[PDB]
């Protein structure tokens, strides 16, 4: 059902991530140095739990999950959230929820490559990682 997400993918694409930072509250200097990062990510399997690393020179994040389960989640910018990743029209969606605030992460794969969607507020942000052989 994941197993064409599963991997290590390279950020080779972003489009409009200071707007959806700048949603969430993050300081300028932090959105500066994370503009100029391009980080991987690991998407591995083991029965039903998933693992998401994702790593960078300035910040490393882990979660594992099992889909349609929530978990307790502290985000890249220290948000504390309750998620929940599920399999939706072949995407990958997590949905963070915090505040009575909601973010959405939506991956889907176009030509092999992984296409991430971030939406908070009004921001839309579109992020292309290609894989890692
Ligand atoms: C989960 C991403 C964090 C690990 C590497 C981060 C590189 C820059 C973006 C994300 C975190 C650091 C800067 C603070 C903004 C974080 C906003 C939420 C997470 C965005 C993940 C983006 C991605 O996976 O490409």
């Amino acid at each position: 059902m994941v197993d064409a997400f599963l991997g290590t993918w390279k950020l080779v694409d972003s489009k409009n991530f200071d707007d959806y930072m700048k949603s969430l509250g993050v300081g300028f200097a932090t959105r500066q140095v994370a503009s100029m990062t391009k980080p991987t990510t690991i998407i591995e399997k083991n029965g039903d739990i998933l693992t998401l690393k994702t790593h960078s020179t300035f910040k490393n994040t882990e979660i594992s999950f099992k889909l349609g389960v929530e978990f307790d989640e502290t985000t890249a910018d220290d948000r504390k959230v309750k998620s929940i990743v599920t399999l939706d029209g072949g995407k990958l969606v997590h949905l963070q929820k915090w505040d009575g605030q909601e973010t959405t992460l939506v991956r889907e794969l176009i030509d092999g490559k992984l296409i991430l969607t971030l939406t908070h507020g009004t921001a839309v942000c579109t992020r292309t990682y290609e894989k890692e052989a």
